């Protein structure tokens, strides 16, 4: 029985535009496998280009939004989760706003001044490669002033659990930092995600600072390798990274338990904490090739699945199984599609 607004999240509300991309698209825009890049000017043509293609799938995205709204979806109790993001005054943001409302996710969306449109992600799907080109758009306009509003900040004060992806470093770092400081101050549960390799590479200061406030840190193999290399962890990078992140001092220099979970695709995930001396591996659900529909958002679902159980008192191993289940459910679906709740289990 969790109170209303028990879980709070802020991030980038984005519209995923999923397309069966031709192979030349990856060479043309210099896109890499399973990677994500913020759109530069040289990428801008990709949005009108994929628009000329048939069978586009428009579906609400945003890493933080995916996770938080699935937690709300899993819990089934109305208004247990609340989300804050910046959309634009267009039909895309209206769709995202109604999508959240449809599953009882409380939202205080900031609206970017026209004509700044809501962010969009070009999800290029092919048999050989999957890659994302993200245009943040309105999501950048997410301000501290909006968060510091009385009616908006009240959602933060009532919350006992926070989830903020590393992606929000590029849009509103002062906001997520102010909340992280509040969380650690009131001994709350702060959950953070490494989100992408480029964040550890180009925003190393912000990532490490967030970790110092985080009680639970999520990451995958590529993010662990990128993080480890930047921190000079040359030998056994992935394991050394998990240990390093768990062992980092908190901001107030107090002794707390920070949980770290590194996912590794089909391979067993790793986990440990600041008290544990060992790094444990946890096996994952095995898939046949024709069973895998779309792995995009699997990591977002994993976090949702774990947190939803963990904050309800479920043991570590039990919560890990729920996390895999959430990810596996998304894998069998195209985009971050949350179907009827009755068909989950
Ligand atoms: N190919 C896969 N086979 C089985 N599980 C997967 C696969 N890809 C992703 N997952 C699940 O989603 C989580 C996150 O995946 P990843 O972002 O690739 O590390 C994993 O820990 C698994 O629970
Ligand atoms: N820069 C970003 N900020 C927030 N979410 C993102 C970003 N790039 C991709 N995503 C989202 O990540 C999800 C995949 O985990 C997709 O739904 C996509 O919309
Ligand atoms: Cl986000």
């Amino acid at each position: 029985d969790l109170s209303e607004g028990y879980v709070f999240g802020m991030g980038n509300p984005l519209l995923d535009i999923i397309v069966d991309a031709d192979d030349f698209m990856y060479r043309k825009y210099n896109l890499k496998k399973d990677n994500i890049v913020l759109a530069e000017e040289k990428h801008m043509t990709i949005y009108d280009e994929i628009q000329k293609k048939k069978k586009l799938n428009y579906i609400a995205g945003g890493a933080t939004l995916n996770t938080v709204k699935m937690i709300q979806w899993i819990i089934q109790k109305p208004f247990v989760c609340s989300y804050v993001g910046c959309i634009g005054a267009d039909i895309q943001g209206k769709y995202i706003k109604n999508d959240c409302s449809a599953l009882d996710l409380v939202t205080e969306f900031q609206i970017a001044e026209e004509p700044l449109m809501t962010g969009k992600v070009a999800v290029l799907v092919s048999e050989k490669l999957r890659s994302m080109v993200t245009y943040l758009g309105a999501a950048c306009d997410l301000s501290l002033a909006h968060i510091e509003q009385p009616h908006v900040w009240s959602l933060v004060e009532k919350a006992q659990v926070y989830y903020i992806a590393g992606f929000v470093i590029n849009t509103c770092y002062e906001g997520m930092l102010k909340i992280a400081k509040h969380s650690l101050e009131n001994e709350k549960l702060f959950c953070f995600n490494l989100s992408a390799p480029f964040l550890s590479q180009f925003n190393t200061k912000e990532v490490d600072e967030m970790i110092s406030y985080s009680n639970i840190v999520f990451g995958n193999e590529s993010e662990a390798e990128a993080y480890g290399e930047v921190h000079g962890l040359l030998e056994d990078t992935v394991h050394a990274t998990a240990r390093y992140i768990a062992d980092l001092p908190f901001a107030d220099g107090k002794k707390r338990k920070r949980l770290v979970i590194i996912t590794r695709g089909k391979n067993p995930l790793l986990y440990t904490d600041s008290s544990d001396s060992e790094i444990h591996q946890f096996m994952v659900e095995q898939f046949k090739d024709d069973q895998i529909i779309d792995t995009n958002g699997a990591g977002d679902a994993f976090a949702a699945g774990f947190i939803a159980d963990y904050i309800r008192g479920k043991p570590m191993i039990t919560s890990l199984h729920a996390a895999v289940k959430a990810a596996a459910y998304i894998i069998c679906r195209s985009g971050f599609s949350l179907g009827s709740r009755d068909s989950y289990s």
